[PDB]
C-alpha cells in the first residue's frame, strides 16, 4: 500500500489497538510488514563513525598544530580545548545517523531486527581517499538477548583511536502512544593517552498514531574528558534542536555563564557557536546537510560468516520484503534453529561465543567473588568520577545522588572490549 | 578542506573571478577540485524513473478500476482524470532527483561532467519485486557537444510505457554570481494510447558566492495530455529564511483556455515538492489530502552492469580515470585523464566508423518542425503527437525555452530553428554493441 493509506488501515488500526494497553516483549509484538525494517540492531553501531575526518582529527591535534586545526577559533586557547571541539563535532555528527538513518531509507522510523545471542556485525572504513587516515574496524557482538544488549568497538590503530561501548533501552507507550525510549549503557573514545566518556540522550518515538515514526531526543548527553573539560548537550524539539556547552571543569558546569563555547542550532541540520558571551560573534560550527555519511564496507553476502546478521538475516528479511507474514515466521524459526546448531559447533572448537569480543565487568564496590574486576587505573572510573557519573546499571547520564543511583539493588556490570580476543580470532575475517 | 573554508579560500576566490572574465561556457572555467562531480550529465536522464510504481501506475488505470486508483479522490469523475493526476505525482515525484540528487550524495550542487559526443548510459529497472511491472529500460545518449545536448527514452515493453525527451541549456551569471538557467526541450510520455507532453522549468543555481550551491526552481512546467486535460505546476522559492524550499502549486484544469483562468482548476496541489504536497479538489478549501510526501518512498536506483562489462562509449566505463582523479581531488591527473579520455573517444569513433555503425545518431534522430525544413532534413509523420499536443498547449514549436507559447517575446526571435530529438525504437532492436 502507499504510505498514505497506512494509518487509516485495518492493519494499523488493529496494531494500534495492541499497543494501546500493551504488556509484554515489544521486540515479539507482531506487526504489519510495512512497519517492519530488516535491518538488525547489531548495525546501529555503525552510527559512530560514519564521519571517518570527524572521528580521527582530534587524533591530528598538538602542541605543534592546535591553532590551525579549529576552524572556528584559530585562536582556541588549548590543544586541549581543540580536540574537546573536535571530539564534541563528531558526537554531533553521530546523531543524524543514529537518529536519522531508517527515515531516509526505509521511509520512517521501523521496528528493527531484535538480534540473537551471539550475532556479529564486522566491517571497515578503508579509508582509501586518504591514506593518512588509515583503516577503522567497526566490531559489533550482541551480549545479551533477554534483554538486548549491544557492544561494540571502532578503531584506527594508525592514529591510535579507539572507541568502544554498549547500549541497551527499557521503553514503554505512554497514553498519547509515544515510544518513551531510556537508554542505558555508555561509550568510551581514546585518542592517544587522552579519553573521553559519551552518555546517549533519553528519546520518545513520535508518529506512530499516523503511521509515520521518527525520533525525538530529549534530556542530556555529556562528553566528560581526561583533560577535565565536559560537554553538556541538551535536546529539545524548531525540530531537533540543540544546546552544547563546554566547561573548563566539570564543576563549572551549574554555571552556563562559565561556559567557554556554546553551540545552539538542529542536529539534522546546522548550528552555531558562539564563544564566551560574544553573541553577536557566530560562526558555522557543523553543517550535517553539507558532509555526505559514508557508509563501511562489509563483505559480500557469499563471505559472510553464518554469525554474521546480514548472512543470518538475509531470508527474514526476504520474507519482510515481499510481506508475507507466514513467511516471516517460518524463516524466523528457521533462524533459531540455524542459530542452536551453530553454537553447538562453536561451543565444541572452545569458542567464548557468547563472550566472544567483550566481557563484563563488576564496578560494584564489594564486586562478588569469581567476578572479573576492573585494573587499576581504570578509565571509565577516573572519567565518571570527574563527572559525578553513577557507575551502576542506571540510565545514561544519570548523576551520583539521582532517583536511578540511589537503589539499592541495581547491579553495576559493564561490557569492556578485549582487543587480544579478536587479535586471537579464528573465524571471522573483514 | 572543509565546506566552511571554501568561500574564502584562494581557489574559490579565484573561481569567482572567472566567472566576470568569463566567456566561452561552462566547462570553460576551471573550477577547484571540491566543486567538481564525478557523474556525467548522461546520467541525469535516469531521474524521469527513480519511483518505478508512480511511473507505471498510469498503465494500471482503466474504465474498470479507475475509482480504486485515485487515492485521493475516489469518487474522481473519469479515467483519463485519475491517469492525469496519477502522471502528476510521477512528475512531482521526480523532481527531488532531479534538483537534489548531489547536494544528497556529495554535499551540493556540483559541475557535472560535460559529457563528449557519443557517450552512451543505458540501465535497466528490474523490477524483480513486482512482476507484473515487468523490466523497465533507459537508454541515454549524448547527441551533441556544441552545445552539449543530451537524448533519452525510459520504456516498460509489458505495459507499455513510454517516455521520450531531450535536454539542452543556456546559462548566463548575474553580476552577483547567480547562474540563471534556462532549459531547452520537452518529454513525451505514452500510456497506452494516450499521451503527455512535460516542460521542464527554469531555474537558478543560488549560493555560487559562499561555494554552497543549489538548484531553486522557478516559472512553470505543463503537463498536456491527449485527453485535453492540463497541469500547470509554478515553482517558488518563497520562505528561503525561514527555511522552507522547493514549494509548488500545481493545478489541473478540463482544457488550456480554462487555464486562463485559476478558479476553473479542477484540483489545486501545493506543497514543498521534495517534502509533502496536499490537494484540495475544486474550491473545498477547507479541506485538503494529503498528495505526496517524498520522505517516505526512497529513490531506486537503476541496474547498471559491472564497470568491467562496459563497453567503452558507456559513460562511467569512459569517465572512470576522471572520476578516480577527482574523488582525490588531484588537479593535474583531473587535466590529464581528461586529456586521455579525448585521444581514447578519437580513436573508439574511427573503429566504429570502420565498423558500419553509426555512433553520433546512435539511437535519436533530429528532426526539423519548421514549416519550411532544411532541404535534406527528416520531417515529423502525419499525426505527430508533438504537434497535437503543442497545439493544445499552444505551446511554440520552436527552439524557445522549454514552455515557452505561441506569441511569447522568445517564440518571436529572429531565425530561431525547429529541431527536435526523437527515439527510433527500431534502432535500439538493431543495436550492434550495447546491452543492458
Ligand atoms: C512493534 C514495534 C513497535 O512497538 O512500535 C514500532 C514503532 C512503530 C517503532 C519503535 C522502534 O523504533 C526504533 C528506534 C530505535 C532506536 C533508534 C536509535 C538508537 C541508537 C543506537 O545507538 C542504540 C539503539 C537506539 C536507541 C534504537 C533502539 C530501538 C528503537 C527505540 C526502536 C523501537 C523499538
Ligand atoms: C563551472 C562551474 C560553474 O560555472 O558554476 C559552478 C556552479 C557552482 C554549479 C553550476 C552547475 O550546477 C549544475 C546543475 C545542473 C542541472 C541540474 C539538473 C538538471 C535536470 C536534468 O533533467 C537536465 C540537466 C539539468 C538542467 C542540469 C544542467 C547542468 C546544471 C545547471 C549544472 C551547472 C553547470
Amino acid at each position: 500500500m502507499d504510505p498514505s493509506q497506512y494509518a487509516s488501515s485495518s492493519s494499523w488500526t488493529s496494531f494500534l489497538k495492541s499497543i494501546a494497553s500493551f504488556n509484554g516483549d515489544l521486540s515479539s509484538l507482531s506487526a504489519p510488514p510495512f512497519i517492519l525494517s530488516p535491518i538488525s540492531l547489531t548495525e546501529f553501531s555503525q552510527y559512530w563513525a560514519e564521519h571517518p575526518e570527524l572521528f580521527l582529527e582530534p587524533s591530528f591535534i598538538n602542541d605543534d598544530n592546535y591553532k590551525e586545526h579549529c576552524l572556528i577559533d584559530p585562536e582556541v586557547e588549548s590543544p586541549e580545548l581543540a580536540r574537546m571541539l573536535a571530539v564534541t563535532k563528531w558526537f554531533i555528527s553521530t546523531l543524524k545517523s543514529q537518529y536519522c538513518s531508517r527515515n531516509e531509507s526505509l521511509g520512517s522510523e521501523k521496528k528493527p531486527l531484535n538480534p540473537f545471542l551471539g550475532e556479529l556485525f564486522v566491517g571497515k572504513w578503508e579509508n582509501k581517499e586518504h591514506p593518512e587516515f588509515g583503516e577503522t574496524v567497526l566490531l559489533s557482538e550482541q551480549v545479551s538477548h533477554h534483554p538486548p544488549v549491544t557492544a561494540f568497538s571502532i578503531f584506527n590503530d594508525k592514529n591510535k583511536v579507539k572507541l568502544q561501548g554498549y547500549n541497551q533501552i527499557k521503553a514503554s507507550f505512554t497514553k498519547s502512544l509515544m515510544l518513551t525510549v531510556k537508554q542505558f549503557g555508555h561509550t568510551m573514545l581514546d585518542i592517544k593517552d587522552e579519553s573521553y566518556l559519551v552518555t546517549p540522550p533519553p528519546l520518545h518515538i513520535e508518529g506512530i498514531l499516523v503511521a509515520s515514526p521518527f525520533v525525538e531526543l530529549e534530556g542530556k548527553s555529556y562528553i566528560q574528558s581526561s583533560t577535565g573539560l565536559l560537554c553538556v548537550i541538551e535536546f529539545s524539539g524548531k525540530k531537533n534542536s540543540f544546546k552544547a556547552r563546554i566547561y573548563k571543569d566539570s564543576k563549572d558546569s551549574k554555571d552556563k555563564e562559565k561556559a567557554l563555547y556554546t553551540i545552539s542550532g538542529q542536529w539534522s541540520g546546522s548550528s552555531k557557536i558562539i564563544k564566551a558571551n560574544k553573541k553577536e560573534e557566530s560562526r558555522l560550527f557543523y553543517d550535517a546537510a553539507r558532509i555526505p555519511a559514508e557508509h563501511l564496507n562489509v563483505k559480500p553476502l557469499e563471505e559472510q560468516h553464518p554469525l554474521e546478521s546480514r548472512k543470518a538475516w538475509y531470508d527474514v528479511a526476504g520474507a519482510i520484503k515481499l510481506g508475507d507474514f507466514n513467511l516471516i515466521a517460518k524463516t524466523k524459526t528457521e533462524l533459531e534453529e540455524t542459530q542452536r546448531e551453530l553454537r553447538k559447533e562453536e561451543e565444541a572448537k572452545g569458542i567464548s561465543w557468547q563472550r566472544r569480543w567483550f566481557k563484563d565487568f563488576d564496578y560494584s564496590v564489594t564486586p562478588e567473588e569469581g567476578a572479573l574486576v576492573p585494573e587499576k587505573d581504570d578509565t571509565f572510573l577516573k572519567l565518571a568520577s570527574a563527572l559525578n557519573l553513577s557507575t551502576k546499571n542506571a540510565p545514561s547520564g544519570t548523576l551520583v545522588g539521582d532517583k536511578e543511583d540511589r537503589k539499592e539493588d541495581l547491579s553495576s556490570i559493564h561490557w569492556r572490549f578485549q582487543r587480544e580476543l579478536w587479535d586471537e580470532e579464528k573465524e571471522i575475517v573483514l
